[PDB]
């Protein structure tokens, strides 16, 4: 993890105005949790001496989550309010705000909204960073659409020349595939420097952030720009058809991770995990299941198809197909299914059986107990190999 | 739309022998029209003078939806029979025989069988043929296997000499990837000049619309070839495999349409969305659902996972879980599923709750009534604030 | 089909470690038949004067489905154990152990873990090798992932040199994207000799089919290698991640050919059908639906959406929708489902109803009868045009 003193500001004081909802952009959801959420635990992970969120737009409703993750995560995890919104620049000109004037470690710039930037990545960043010590190092990558990113601009020897901004490209620049990642390790000192010579002219009168690399590339100051070859790694989430694509790709490297510990998945193209569920070894997944939450499987399950749970615990050896549950658990060997129904608070004991239109609420149904069909269990205890119905 | 005064030559009189099928090609359906009625309705958008629908095989099974289609167009749509089936030259020459000797006006001919041909594709192909002052311009396309569609033969200069059709092709022709996309804007005089120099020589012994170019290259004759890149646009429909890949393409464009309007769509690929279908800010929609004909979703709706709905209305906040409804209708913040059937005919009131187990057919359910479980619900009419069951 | 006298040896006595399952690699199953049920029978099909599968780890738990299979192919199919696990060579070697000392015919060795080889592949490599008069034929590929396979090596001249293993690959061999299929024609006694030169020198102290081939090339003899195009065909499972990459590549040409057959199937992507499924003209399968086993579907039916049938005999014009059975018939013109569930020995009349939240366990339910819905209908014979409920 980070060097340190490592320094990490991430920035979310934006408006996501094309995700066209009422909810901040980084509070959207995906395999379980918020972009901000995301990234905030591949930060926290590395451990840097200080973690500087930038808020703005929306502040108070993002605060609170911000508080809820610090705690979370064992960690203290300082906001920083933007005070008007005059760019990206000025944004992180805040976030050192929260910092000591005489605060030495190199300064990582990540935003909100790049819900796969993983361990790997930052650590890569730093490294290459220290490595050929550079000034400022810029994570780019290439993609099939630079639509919205900012381009990386290198001569003929691949120098890094500066980053053009979608607003502020030409038609020409706007052809250039490469683009900036908006992933940044600073040297501090010359971060602050480059800073206060910003200029507001164009195209957004914003302080660009990006205008950064020019600066440095002109004061005769070290410039790298290092290649992420894996975009999904470093892909920014500006609407709703972004977050979904962005949802699958993790959703496969989730449901493919299971796959190489052990779990059959018969289609991962509709079979959708949460990062926190586990599963057991030669448990089969069936199509048309999602596993949400911190739902729980045991080995040599059987779950669907049609099957969604949400923080479920089930047993090993046990059997949920087409069921609708949450907050729950399924005993060792039980069979549950087809078109089962269990509400929060259902306990249903080692080799239990619920089986098709029964709804279980609140209930304790003991080991060995059978529910047939057709039948509704609620606010109940009910003993050992009993039957029941309706 | 279209400068008139336009005459459009809709082509749908050959059997589509390879959908295997007893009912005619151009009626098989997509995305909650048949592949007839998008055509039609992208082409009626334009407004032409004239609009033409050249039948032939099964003429008796396809009239009766053209007429359907110029009352609901509130446009008069001509249809013109096809005495023999002597290929698509001869079918333009029924087209025209339904038009004054006299007609001036430049003449579109078109498919039956190209459902995702759009508004700007149809414009573009009127403007670059005026421009290019052409006598014939045809839309061409690069598929990645231009199997069964006419090859288009450029010289070096991409001047276009010819195009020739699968059957009469020769393997190195065959290995052509530029294919004709089969939509043509005729000057009118050029075009029946041209049809009556056709020969049924070759290949099979019909008069090919597609040997006019070869035709008026020949006789010293302005012929023009426009390429649409997005190839979906302009595909057209042969066997089901085609149908499938197209309804899915069209269907990965109206799902992101409602994306970039506000709509949360979880998984793209299994959510299925006719395109009459209406959805509002801040919905969201879970994987393996359809929203079928008519169906209206209001705003911060949760529709699915498992949900197929067939015109229904959904108010704003509600909850559709797990749902099999049609022709009905659920008020504001109510909450249904899951495991729900709704027949048609019922009327769900605001905050009402209709839970897993529960039918419903032919019934007004009063405001903030609840039908917890396990219970039918037919031919009624139960007023406000009540319980039910069994 | 095959020439003979040709011999052909299935290996299947390594150990498939990268599955992480405690089930053999070869008994993993794909589209109603496990790894090796698929290679078998495409092999049976061809009718190899032998034919001798090798076992090896875990060969009390393979042999007795390989007698299955026998019996199932009304053909004697010989079983033989390696004594240790010396590598592919010695294994090839166990396999010639069945063989007449005196035996002639050419010999094809294979892998049980290529479920898509098929008919043609097979008639192709024999041809070539006759044809080119080769001492070894091997099939190769390209894959943009070569991760695992034996790579190949070519001189400037496309002549093969030998395969590495990707063990003992370098890393610039690693880079190599051509695979070894692992498919030979092998002549008999060409192939004896070179196995009695095998070195258990390098690198997993094992001795290497692959070594055979440089070994021949070496010792002045004709070696061959056809490149097969179609990777699926030829692509191996070594992990879950490819068990589902080729599940899904064979259920995209089980549907496929449903599709051109004359199959409405409206999503393929979330449609499973396994091999041995039957389904009629102008049949019409919505999403999320699954047809396993021995499960048969007649014309003009309506399946699904989100229906699972296992086993189910299902007439013309039948509708069958959100359903969950198996072992079980539905007669013609019968409507079932939404939400139902059908249970072994269900037995349906033509025209009969099974409507919502119903259950029906080894039943006969008469011509005309009806069960509206919320009913379980168990061990029951109920005669024609009834109604039933609850």
């Amino acid at each position: 993890t980070f060097p340190g003193d490592t320094a990490v500001l991430v920035l979310a004081a934006g408006p996501g105005t094309r995700m066209r909802s009422d909810t901040p952009k980084v509070l959207h959801t995906l395999a379980g949790r918020s972009m901000l959420s995301h990234v905030l635990h591949a930060i926290a992970k590395l451990a840097p001496q200080r973690l500087i969120v930038v808020l703005g737009h929306d502040h108070q409703r993002i605060a609170p989550l911000v508080g809820e993750l610090a705690d979370t995560l064992g960690r203290t995890i300082d906001v920083a309010l933007q005070d008007r919104p005059l760019g990206t620049g000025h944004a992180v000109l805040c976030g050192l705000s929260a910092l000591p004037d005489d605060y030495a470690g190199n300064v990582v710039v990540t935003s909100g909204d790049t819900p796969l930037l993983d361990a790997d990545t930052l650590a890569d960043l730093i490294a290459t960073h220290r490595a050929v010590s550079a000034a400022v190092t810029v994570l780019t990558t290439t993609l099939d659409d630079p639509f919205g990113y900012g381009r990386i601009l290198r001569t003929q020897d691949h120098e890094v020349m500066a980053i053009v901004e979608q607003t502020d490209a030409t038609p020409s620049q706007r052809e250039i595939r490469e683009v900036n990642a908006g992933v940044y390790a600073f040297d501090i000192a010359a971060l602050r420097s480059a800073l206060s010579r910003l200029s507001s002219n164009n195209a957004q009168q914003e302080l660009y952030l990006t205008d950064v690399i020019a600066i440095l590339r002109s004061d005769g100051q070290t410039v790298h720009a290092s290649h992420v070859d894996d975009s999904a790694l470093v892909a920014g989430v500006n609407n709703r058809v972004q977050l979904a694509e962005l949802a699958s790709e993790l959703n496969r490297r989730v449901v493919a991770a299971h796959q190489l510990a052990g779990v059959t998945v018969v289609d991962p193209a509709t079979t959708w995990i949460d990062v926190d569920v586990t599963i057991g070894r030669d448990t089969v997944i069936h199509p048309g299941t999602q596993l949400l939450g911190r739902t729980q499987i045991g080995g040599r399950c059987v779950v669907g198809p049609d099957t969604t749970l949400t923080d479920v615990a089930v047993g090993d050896g046990a059997s949920v197909v087409r069921t609708h549950g949450s907050s729950s658990s399924i005993g060792d060997g039980a069979a549950v299914g087809p078109f089962t129904y269990l509400r929060p608070g259902t306990a249903l004991g080692a080799d239990g059986k619920l089986g098709a239109f029964v709804e279980v609420k609140n209930s304790t149904i003991g080991t060995g107990t059978k529910v047939p069909h057709l039948t509704y269990v609620g606010d109940a205890d009910i003993g050992e190999y009993s039957n029941i119905g309706a």
